[PDB]
């Protein structure tokens, strides 16, 4: 069925973190295969790679992966296969990796660079864990219990062992770990292995014998099995080591050690001779030991040559300077330092006259001088005749060249013997570990740093033996030439074992790799898995090759490791790459009670009532997606990984920290008896067993063996004494974990609380799905340390049950046999007394311990959270999509959005937004307001957040979410969305308080997503099928369109009405604005498919035409304000846009609006019969504009007087407009005016600007003439289709012009008037006064404005013309001018309203500024430098269009030959929208600002979400979509 995880990638191909669980690994959860299917039948998992539309990495991009393409094919690490990324600017691409088998996969991406070169990402890995079963019940990897058993103490026969098996089987472990079962070396330590390729001959003779024993364990006891494996060494006496000595590091393979070798056999030769010389074979004084290493002083150091190994042979160089003085006999460069700089001459020679490998170590005198390039320098520098001063000089230099070599040596030597007088102390005189064995055959003073033998090739050899550096970096190979550890004696050794020298591969030690390869596959055929000592010292390529070999033999190879690399990061890399399935953690390492609870915290699980993940506002919601619609397409037999809700967005694949195997005791640590006490065995083991992880223990721990068994020496056998000490308790713990393991699954489904008081440690373990749990109280016996009483234990909304309790007591000392290892005797007393109070009111359980609860005791309760049952999560995850069945794009506004003020509108000021104490209010009232706060909270599991705090403190926020909708209950679909939220929130309130936040954030999240999905569906495909960014943009449409009480777009009715902005442009007269609506209409209503409500808005304003113009301030069409010269042209572009896009859209032109003013510009009689009095068709309306402008319009604003505008001057109120017919363009306004969009009217009395406009745009304005032109084009071709009756235009006199002449006049004259040529040359035909100029290659802001330099201003507006009337521009000039805009006028998120180089340029806007500045005070700045966002859309729409026409690099081939744009252009486009995607991502309002101060700087007065800021961006995407995606 469904076994698919989503793995989102960044724009740089990197996998994205869904959650913050820590430094981690992309593990996929172990799960049984479905019911009755083997490896192969189907994919085990499918990983969905998701790649962001338009990202750099989509460019000729490929997914690489070493994941085999079906089952038949074998995994090869470096065989990567190719996968093609389907580019689009709109839609993300998804690429499945099907995975047939467990192991270590990876992927990287290749793409073509911004330099047109190839590039390549990091490799990224993910592990697919093995399936363990035993006969045919599945073992969840975290309900593993493993017993480590050392073979050589099990008895010398197989059924002496099968005895041991039967004992652990009773304690109910289900895994055994074997130290290696391989014929062992001279010291018989089971890690120094004699022969890798056959087993211990004491017991076994063939593979078949051991195989049967292990299959027996399986079948008899349900116990899986796994071995140690050793890579790092082999036993100092293997008969193949005589054959192949090169497989270790010898004087041949690794020369550097030669010096260290002759130091090591200068003590196998010193310490038998040592009893003849000097006083101490054994003594334990401290003034004495000086007389020993004063025996090292002279007998070794002194007799080893001052170490010619570093130092150049001074006289036997000079020697060979006289010999061959005569051959290459001078230099003649001036590479020559003189004898002034006695140290720079010194290594000048070092650079130029040396034989290879100078400085480094080798054979004894291997550092030496190239003599005829030495004589050749000396000849130039001093003399050609030797007898003139050369013996002095050559020697002087060479003494100076060895100065740093000598102090290399003194530092070297002091470590050689310090590392020695500190060792032999603790080796003999006991600091903390006794045994002063003097000399022997077998035990000299110092240990064998090398293994000596005569080989079958005949020559002698010295292979070292490995060990570890005290606090060295284990990633460093200390046998390798990088280290000096064998020389300085910085190596704690193992004589048992010998170097294994693998190289960079099989070519570097061929037999070694071959032998280990069929060593590894041998055990793989038998065992379920490996264990790996000191894996941080196995080089990565080595470890990877062999574990991969193993996994081909055994697909389900389980792998454990003791891995303590430098850091958590390198731990995770090793895990990543090697395919390690568990890491070894050690309970016994804790020095203290606090260290232990900390450890138990790490591997315990997640906090109780932790937040659960959901798709929020950061995911796409494909309109075309599958759903579980009552979360019911699951079947428990299928063993499907499950979607977070009804929507099938699949489970995400995120980093998780690598799993653990927690060992209460390993076969290398000291005993409870030793390190703490024996009675500790019981609690220490219980705390560990309560961890949500895998647990294990060595044999002996449970049976309380008194001291750690010496792996090397001991030959006594495990007692057969059954059921001692903890045995009976381990049976309980492991049995309990079996019951558990059946239902917990991934990291979010088991939770924990751990408390440490004194010598107690508490542990509450809880299942997040059903609320069942286990409470462990554990008194600890690190020392006997006095009676301690523990506080009462309070469990909220929980009932609790006694399960079991125990004390474990020492009955004197351990017996002293010499052939049977035996336990300490112990009493295991069952305890009683525990009191369990339940308050039937507060629903609180309290738990009192009894005063007889000695250290070394435990008690276990079963416990059940109230109100949670197994069926809760179905409930919460079902019903939500049907409950949204009836929503509409309007009604979704009420559920998701609604600023406080917009809510006050419906509540008569009573209600507003929920105030989170210590925090504030969400920014919307509906679910977007919660979700915008929740997304980070969930991501960091921040249960400390004020909202989290509030949500468990009380049900208020819970109830607020449900109650608001009473305001909007009657709206389409809101009733049934409310009822879903009611029914779920009801059921949540019945939970334990601390569980409420996680569940509140889940109900909200689920309904949010369902709502956002519903929107995408109701919208048009281009939007319903695109990236997060675009859908984010689109959702804005729903933010802005709302019905209200205090306003509408219709004077008779309240109906949906596009606000200009939230919160401040949402209520009363402040909501609707013609300019705003009709710029934004195509963006937010056409592009999104909101056709019927685009229409309503055009019809609404068409009622309010007057003076042949459209009003900006719309007062629901009840006294609108007509100071808008721009608005009518944006509105008659909106009508074109509508007709162009909407199917059957010409239908609009004969729609009839009751025109509710009179056909003059007559007075204001809102309440007459002459209001409803006469009909206009949109047909007449359009011409009525075009024609009335033509004949001329002159008026003074109705009701003009201070009661509209109380800063506009008397003259300001009469404005007007007509056409210069030598050019055909519209003119209008004055210096007392504000008829454009840039309409800031100045008002500071202290700055002296009251009634001065900041930016009147008097005269010919680029937008309006652009738009006019576009109107004329539109009607002409409409005439040609018989959809427009008119060609007649009357002028002031009475003359007539065809529309098509007016059209052609603009065509012949627009570019002439506005353009400002590059070449001074042609200033005589583009109407220019060069004195007043700023930048050429520009399109003018205005033609013949009041103050001429405002004509020659570089501004973003001309762009609107470029977009709507491209015909007006000779491509090359346009391209050039928009390039200038890109360089000069483009902010990060918004368009610079005035060229920085202008002296008027003030780019910070503050509306309250009181000060005396003429340009800035009280906001006058508004449009002279601040960065506006809608302008950007027009800007980039045009930048797209004209680069596409101009620049050959911006085109490529079509299918069915049509020019589409190149990826070179798409990149440029994409670059310019990152900051917008960033903005709407990371803004509490889920939208784009109206405006920005200089260079991105946030502007506090800017509206945070603006209709046209987002509409204009959408306008871009729609261009691209409707022009290319077919």
């Amino acid at each position: 069925a469904h076994r698919t995880l989503l793995l989102r990638l960044s724009d740089s191909g990197e996998p994205v973190t869904s959650c913050s669980y820590g430094q981690g690994v992309l593990t996929l959860p172990s799960l049984p295969l479905p019911q009755g299917k083997k490896l192969g039948d189907m994919p085990v998992y499918t990983v969905k790679l998701a790649i962001p539309a338009g990202s750099p990495v989509t460019r000729d991009g490929l997914i690489w992966t070493n994941c085999p393409p079906d089952f038949s094919t074998q995994f090869d690490r470096e065989k990567f296969y190719k996968k093609i990324i389907k580019t689009s600017f709109h839609e993300d691409d998804h690429i499945d990796l099907d995975i047939y088998v467990p192991g270590t996969y990876c992927f990287y991406l290749s793409f073509k660079n911004d330099k047109d070169e190839l590039e390549t990402t990091r490799k990224f890995y993910f592990v697919v864990l093995p399936i363990l079963s035993v006969n045919d019940k599945f073992i969840p990897l975290n309900s593993i219990a493993m017993q480590s058993v050392v073979s050589k103490w099990m008895g010398p026969t197989i059924k002496d062992w099968e005895k041991v098996f039967a004992r652990v089987a009773s304690k109910k472990y289900n895994m055994i770990h074997f130290t290696p079962l391989q014929h062992r070396g001279e010291s018989n330590s089971p890690y120094s292995i004699y022969d890798q390729l056959e087993f211990d001959p004491t017991v076994f003779k063939s593979e078949k014998e051991v195989a049967d024993m292990v299959e027996r364990l399986r079948t008899e006891h349900n116990i899986l099995s796994l071995t140690d494996i050793v890579f790092n060494h082999t036993a100092n006496n293997s008969q193949w080591l005589l054959d192949h000595p090169e497989a270790g590091y010898n004087h041949k393979t690794s020369p550097h050690l030669i010096s260290a070798i002759e130091l090591d056999k200068k003590l196998l030769d010193f310490s038998e001779q040592m009893e003849a010389l000097g006083y101490p074979v054994d003594l334990k004084t401290v003034d004495d030991l000086i007389k020993v290493m004063d025996g090292i002083k002279e007998h070794v150091i002194g007799e080893l040559k001052l170490w010619e190994f570093y130092v150049v042979d001074v006289k036997q160089t000079v020697s060979e300077l006289r010999e061959k003085w005569g051959n290459s006999k001078s230099w003649s460069d001036d590479n020559i330092p003189s004898k002034d700089d006695s140290t720079n001459l010194a290594q000048f020679v070092r650079d130029n006259a040396t034989e290879p490998g100078f400085g480094s170590l080798g054979e004894r005198g291997s550092n030496k001088i190239n003599i005829d390039k030495f004589a050749a320098i000396l000849k130039k520098l001093h003399s050609e005749d030797y007898n003139n001063g050369i013996e002095e000089l050559a020697t002087k230099i060479l003494n100076d060249i060895n100065l740093p070599f000598y102090k290399e040596y003194d530092d070297d030597i002091n470590e050689v013997l310090e590392q020695l007088f500190n060792r032999i102390k603790y080796l003999r005189i006991d600091d903390h570990g006794p045994k002063q064995g003097p000399i022997t055959k077998k035990l000299p003073l110092s240990e064998p740093y090398f293994t000596r033998f005569k080989a079958k090739d005949g020559e002698e050899y010295a292979l070292a033996n490995n060990g570890w550096i005290w606090d060295g970096n284990p990633l460093v190979d200390f046998a390798s030439s990088q280290s000096k550890a064998y020389l300085r004696r910085e190596v704690i050794v193992w004589g048992d074992c010998v170097k294994l020298r693998y190289g960079k591969g099989p070519s570097d030690s061929p037999y070694l790799w071959e032998r280990m390869s069929k060593y590894v596959e041998m055990n793989a055929r038998i065992f379920n898995g490996f264990r790996i000592d000191n894996c941080h010292s196995t080089p990565l390529h080595v470890g990877q090759y062999f574990l991969d070999v193993a996994r081909r033999v055994n697909p389900n190879l389980y792998v454990v490791a003791e891995l303590f690399s430098g850091s958590e990061a390198m731990d995770c890399l090793f895990v990543e790459r090697l395919g390690i399935s568990s890491l070894i953690r050690e309970a016994m390492q804790a020095w203290s009670e606090e260290e232990l609870s900390r450890l138990v915290h790490r591997h315990g699980g997640r906090p109780i009532g932790s937040y659960k993940f959901v798709p929020l506002d950061d995911f796409p919601y494909p309109a075309d997606v599958k759903i579980d619609e009552e979360y019911c397409a699951y079947n428990p037999d299928d063993h499907s990984v499950k979607c977070v809700s009804e929507i099938m967005i699949p489970k995400t694949l995120t980093a998780t920290p690598p799993h653990a195997l927690f060992m209460d005791c390993t076969h290398d640590n000291e005993t409870p008896n030793q390190k703490r006490t024996v009675e500790d065995t019981l609690p220490n083991a219980a705390l560990v067993a309560f961890c949500s992880s895998a647990i294990g223990s060595v044999y002996g721990y449970d049976e309380v063996f008194p001291q750690l068994l010496d792996l090397v020496q001991e030959k006594r056998t495990y007692s057969c004494a059954e059921n001692t000490g903890i045995s009976k308790v381990k049976t309980l713990l492991n049995n309990m974990r079996e019951e558990i393991a059946s239902e917990a699954v991934d990291i979010e489904d088991s939770e924990m609380h751990v408390h440490h008081d004194g010598q107690y440690i508490t542990f509450h373990r809880t299942n997040a799905k059903n609320g069942k749990g286990w409470y462990l109280v554990a008194r600890t016996k690190f020392h006997s340390s006095g009676d301690q009483m523990l506080p009462r234990i309070k469990l909220s909304q929980t009932k609790a049950t006694f399960k079991a309790a125990f004390s474990l007591e020492r009955t004197g000392d351990a017996p002293i046999s010499d052939e049977i290892i035996e336990g300490i005797p112990t009493k295991l007393r069952e305890l009683t007394g525990f009191d369990i109070g339940f308050d039937e009111n507060t629903k609180e359980t309290s738990i009192l311990l009894p005063q007889d609860f000695p250290q070394g005791s435990i008690v276990i309760f079963e416990t059940q959270q109230l109100g949670i049952d197994d069926s809760l999560d179905h409930f919460i995850r079902s019903g939500a999509i049907k409950a949204t069945e009836k929503l509409s794009l309007e009604s979704i506004n009420y559920v998701l959005y609604r600023a406080e003020q917009e809510e006050y509108d419906y509540s008569e000021g009573r209600s507003g937004a929920y105030d989170i104490p210590d925090y504030g209010k969400p920014v919307y009232c509906g679910l977007q307001g919660w979700v915008s706060i929740l997304r980070k909270i969930i991501f960091y599991n921040d249960l400390a957040h004020p909202l989290s705090n509030n949500l468990r403190n009380g049900h208020w926020a819970v109830d607020y979410v449900v109650n608001r909708l009473d305001l909007y209950k009657d709206k389409e679909g809101v009733a049934e969305v409310q009822e879903w939220l009611r029914s779920r929130m009801e059921r949540i309130k019945q939970l334990p308080s601390y569980l409420v936040p996680s569940f509140f954030a889940l109900v909200v999240g689920i309904m949010y997503g369902c709502c956002r999905l519903r929107a995408m569906q109701l919208m048009s495909d281009n939007v319903g099928k695109s990236t997060v960014f675009v859908q984010s943009l689109a959702m804005t449409s729903i933010q802005m369109v709302s019905a209200m009480k205090s306003t509408s777009i219709l004077p008779d009715q309240n109906i949906a009405a596009m606000a200009a902005g939230l919160p401040h442009f949402s209520t009363n007269y402040m909501r609707c604005w013609g300019r705003d609506v009709f710029i934004s209409l195509r963006g937010l209503l056409l592009t999104t498919g909101r056709y019927e409500e685009a229409k309503e808005h055009i019809l609404a304003f068409a009622k309010t035409l007057k003076h042949g113009l459209i009003p900006n301030l719309l007062d629901a069409g009840r006294n609108p304000r007509y100071n808008a010269r721009d608005a009518a042209w944006f509105f008659v572009q909106a009508i074109q846009d509508y007709v162009t896009i909407v199917p059957g859209g010409v239908s609009l032109l004969q729609e009839k609006v009751t025109r509710r003013f009179p056909l003059d510009d007559e007075y204001i009689p809102y309440d007459d019969p002459k209001a409803f009095s006469y009909s206009s068709t949109i047909e007449e309306i359009i011409y009525e504009i075009l024609n009335r402008h033509a004949g001329g319009i002159k008026y003074r604003e109705a009701n003009a007087g201070p009661n509209l505008d109380r800063v506009m001057k008397d003259e300001g109120f009469n404005v007007e407009v007509n056409v210069d017919w030598e050019t055909g363009l519209i003119h209008g306004g004055s210096q007392f005016n504000c008829g454009t969009w840039m309409d800031k009217m100045g008002e500071s009395e202290k700055a002296n600007s009251v009634g001065v406009p900041g930016t009147p745009r008097d005269g010919a304005a680029v937008e309006i003439n652009g738009l006019l032109k576009s109107c004329l084009r539109f009607v002409l071709q409409l005439s040609k289709d018989g959809k427009f009756k008119y060609t007649e235009v009357t002028k002031p006199d009475g003359s007539k012009i065809s529309l098509s002449s007016w059209n052609d006049l603009l065509q012949e004259n627009f570019e002439r008037c506005f353009y400002v040529p590059k070449n001074k040359e042609d200033d005589n035909k583009f109407e220019i006064d060069a004195t007043i100029i700023n930048r050429r290659g520009i399109y003018k802001d205005l033609y013949r404005s009041g103050k001429p330099y405002e004509d020659y201003q570089f501004r973003p507006n001309f762009t609107i013309a470029m977009v709507v009337a491209p015909e007006l521009f000779t491509p090359d000039y346009a391209a050039g001018a928009i390039e200038l805009a890109d360089q000069v006028l483009r902010g990060p998120v918004g368009m610079r309203t005035l060229d920085p180089s202008d002296y008027n340029y003030r780019p910070y806007y503050n509306n309250g500024e009181d000060s005396d500045d003429f340009a800035t005070s009280k906001g006058r700045n508004y449009h002279q430098g601040p960065e506006w966002v809608w302008c950007y859309g027009y800007f980039i729409r045009a930048y797209h269009y004209f680069n596409f026409l101009t620049n050959p690099k911006c085109q490529v081939e079509g299918s069915a030959k049509k020019l589409k744009p190149s990826s070179y252009l798409y990149r440029k486009l994409y670059s310019r929208l990152l900051k917008h995607r960033e903005w709407i991502e990371n803004s509490p309002w889920a939208g784009l600002a109206e405006l920005t101060n200089k260079d991105g700087e946030v502007c506090n007065d800017s509206s945070p979400t603006q209709a046209w800021s987002t509409g204009c961006l959408l306008d871009l995407f729609y261009d691209l979509w409707i022009s290319y995606e077919e």
